[PDB]
């Protein structure tokens, strides 16, 4: 029957209240109990605050009438307001102090999940103050949750007109009954009551989620931990850039602050970083998430040589170039991740930090050939089966959905042995038709990987290991020098590959080296731990790339 | 018979040079003389300095290395170093004190318009210092001016070697005898003299362009003063976002620092900013330059209500909020000019800071009709001929080449005026069939927009025009408010249309509103005088928005 889900701001998604701000100042400076709430409310439907939260008057200019307000209801209770009394000064200070209440939150996503329509309807205001950008921000984060947000200010109608209720149902296309309406207000209930919508009547949190929990259905209180938020691929920004006649280079872009360049490995997409993006974003970075050469909508050049690591680097710092960006933070993982310890040897004047998943730093040794260093490890075969132009490209292209399915799995899943992959004949030769779906996955998301690769498949991405030649000697060019800037390396535990052992010498090229490390972690590090990821890259941006 | 010349940084492009400083730590620090070079120069093709240009060692790793040869001079020369003597700090300071030598890079500039390939080479370092930002920016800055940058701890060799000039030759695939070379040291110069190139010698720069002047047969001193750097759209960042199912909108983006969404008036596009755009982001901020709906690369629905005030600003919001973007500063012109200032009345919270060129604001009238106020003003009687669906867009897309060459005039040029267009039956009834070329445009830049129209032509466009009443409604609901974000108002005085007089009873509703002039500006004002567009913006940029 309940089809919707509607939650006030104050009181309900944010916390503490700002009516609250006007008891605790209140009690705080010893003033007349309810005297800033006679102010506040002062001439009713309409005193200076309705025409507020109506869009009438802004926030800056209603402060002064509020003012006079508290003048008015001070003489008229005859007391006087203290030395240095502020109202702007108690509304910034309340407006920055309310924060996201997290478990309204994750109700209301659990309640979209399962197919809720949801909305956020608010009495609020047109705020022009100096620091209205701690809201703006406020509000961003929040609305991008919700199906619909309604401000008062916007459509002319307050919470408790019955016209605003009228215009909600409205925009939901559901019918009352098959509303639940929160509220920390009682008197803004009853027009939804009226017209037979569920309301719930907001105090404590806990409470309300177990009335909401009864009356839909659906356990919202004492859940798992819910992922990091994703990505819907169209709704982001995408970005192109030709860094040179045949090579555009396309990227997706979320939030301001200093730029953070996400590299991902082989054989993936912008879209393995689905996970960090917004909460990046959302920690003050601008995120720019690559298609690295080779993949997605990036130009895919068929030559080996356009693939090593010398041009994939001149490459990025082009990128940088034409974005007008003097430096960015670079993140990296699996080949991403060999790419990014290269850009800070080489051009660490572009690099504000260097961070990798995964992948260690491994100086070139000059007394051997990388192919030979390659076959003294057998968890590297099938880089060696990836050397044959054509070989690997018709096996990894034959069945795309098999191809992703099987290689994107946790280590508790695994199907693919990395081991005597020549020797057998390929590196699904042993792995089924119609593999099973990893829990770090859903079948739209194999999909986009699938159609990414429909663009030009598995040569470009393959090619990244086709120049080990190449890059050992340009690696050589390097072997005096140090990584000096901030750098970060993480590892995973389970992931075979990659082992956290192989980074364990780091230190002697990287002296101010830090770590994060990651339990339970397979090779797939961004969706197999996002929350960790995401915990771990954000702690070391806020101190060593600030 | 000279192709092509080639500079060096320290010196030559960019002042004081560093070797400078070894000179003057020494004299103000009352060293011997000569003491800090000698340990600069130590060990020669060998030492630390050389291993540091050849690419190496880091400037960090250097550092130290340069400290003991200090050391190591001082005791053989039996002095002793000042206490807190420290070679970073000495090389901090240095390499910010060094700035762009205007005139030289200004040289290089009109060398390279008059169809010269030019070159920097440069002995110079990996830098991993704290500060290395500093130096990105300035390489940066200077590198987008050239055909190639040679830098030689990238490639390996070192001036005066002699092979890095052959490197040089090889790169510009020139003959020696086809280039001119200007280094400050004269070492330098000798393998490139050997190998029968010009050489300049650079004490002071006006006698080394003296000499360039001579030798190229091409005036640089004493030129006019030559226009803000413009944008090749090739080169450039493109971005795309849908803010709704039938409409993306595009725009180009460059530079870091606070958001920055300049806003293309009628008939435009981003491209009308294409002289703001480099200086905005050299200033220090991010600019996104819209294509606006109904034009370019943008969506254009055909319908009339698509592109009203509310439903236009609406979609502005939503193109922060897919970005990320909690606020940006808004700068318009013409109807872009109108949007910003509905978007500081009805969004602040969103609007960083406000800036219009030509468009002031102009409350609605509750007590009169938008057509009849418009009919009040002949110099709007172009906006009757906009009206009715079809006529203005049969008159504008006829001929592409000669509607943009009409249109886009300086003011002592003008073809068409705006007077009585109703009357005549069109906007060109009374100019010429192929219109001579504006001095504000080159002919490939008319073709541009041509290019750019011939994707939607001209309904989406004149559809901002048609939505009077329903702006109209839509702004007597802000009657009430002030604009009390900083706003900036830039009048031309030779806009025929949209009079500097017409602007000046803003201060009634935007009481702290800040103004600059521009006088013998007509309405294309970022074209028309971009330097004097340039220096208004970025003055109040850094002391409104920042
Ligand atoms: C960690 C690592 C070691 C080597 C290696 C060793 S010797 C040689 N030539 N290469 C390579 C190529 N990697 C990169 C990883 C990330 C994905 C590709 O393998
Ligand atoms: C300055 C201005 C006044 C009006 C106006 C007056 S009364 C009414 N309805 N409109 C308009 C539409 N403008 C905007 C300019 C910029 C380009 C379009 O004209
Ligand atoms: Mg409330
Ligand atoms: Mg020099």
């Amino acid at each position: 029957t309940l089809r919707a889900a509607v939650f006030d701001l104050d009181g309900v998604l944010a916390l503490p209240a700002v009516f609250g701000v006007l008891g605790r100042t209140e009690e705080a400076l010893a003033l007349p109990r309810g005297l800033l709430n006679d102010a506040f409310q002062k001439g009713g439907p309409e005193g200076a605050t309705t025409r507020l939260m109506k869009g009438e008057i802004t926030l800056s200019q209603w402060i002064p009438l509020m003012e006079e307000n508290c003048r008015k209801c001070s003489e008229t209770a005859k007391v006087c307001l203290p030395k240095n009394f502020s109202i702007k000064e108690i509304f910034d200070k309340a407006i920055s102090a309310r924060k996201i209440n997290r478990p309204m939150l994750q109700a209301a996503l659990m309640l979209r999940k399962k197919g809720f329509t949801t909305a956020i309807l608010t009495n609020t205001w047109l705020d022009d103050r100096a620091e209205r950008d701690g809201l703006a921000q406020l509000m961003c984060e929040l609305k991008m949750h919700f199906d619909f947000l309604i401000e008062s200010c916007q459509v002319g109608m307050v919470k408790p007109e019955p016209q605003i209720y009228k215009f909600l149902l409205d925009t939901l296309k559901a019918s009352p009954s098959e509303v639940v309406f929160l509220d920390d207000i009682g008197a803004n209930l009853k027009p939804a009551r009226d017209l037979g919508m569920v309301t719930i009547l907001v105090q404590d949190t806990d409470t309300a989620l177990k009335e909401l929990e009864k009356v839909t259905g659906i356990q919202l209180l004492n859940t798992p931990a819910p992922l990091p938020t994703s990505c819907n691929p169209s709704d982001m920004s995408h970005g192109y850039v030709t860094v040179k006649p045949r090579v555009r280079l396309h990227f997706v872009e979320l939030g301001s602050g200093p730029a953070v360049c996400l590299c991902h490995g082989f054989p993936e997409s912008w879209y393995s970083w689905r996970y960090q993006i917004p909460a990046l974003a959302q920690a003050g970075y601008r995120v720019l998430a690559m298609d690295m050469k080779g993949y997605g909508e990036s130009s895919a050049p068929p030559e080996i040589e356009e693939y090593c690591m010398e041009v994939l680097c001149k490459e990025m710092v082009t990128f940088l170039d034409k974005l007008g960006l003097s430096q960015a933070v670079f993140i990296g993982h699996d080949w991403g991740g060999m790419l990014v310890w290269y850009m800070a040897l080489f051009y660490p004047e572009r690099v504000r930090a260097v961070a990798s998943l995964n992948t260690p730093f491994i100086p070139a040794n000059p007394n051997m050939s990388p192919l030979e260093s390659i076959k003294a490890n057998p968890v590297f075969d099938y880089q060696l089966y990836f050397q044959e132009p054509g070989v690997a490209e018709a096996e990894l292209e034959q069945n795309l959905s098999r191809t992703f399915k099987s290689l994107f799995r946790a280590s508790d899943e695994s199907v693919l042995s990395m081991h005597k992959v020549c020797e057998a004949g390929g590196l699904f030769v042993n792995s089924p038709e119609e593999p099973s779906l990893s829990r770090m996955v859903t079948e739209e998301e194999i999909q986009f990987y699938v159609q990414q690769f429909k663009k030009s498949g598995f040569r470009g991405p393959l090619n990244w290991y086709r120049n080990m030649e190449r890059n050992w000697k340009w690696a050589c060019k390097s072997l005096g020098r140090k990584i000096l800037i901030p750098a970060l390396m993480v590892t995973a535990e389970k992931d075979f590959v990659l082992v956290p052992q192989m980074s364990q010498h780091m230190e002697d090229w990287i002296p101010h080296l830090k770590r994060g490390h990651i339990e339970d972690c397979g090779h797939w590090t961004q969706m197999d731990k996002p929350t960790e990821v995401n915990q771990i890259l954000i702690k070391w941006l806020d101190s060593d790339a600030r």
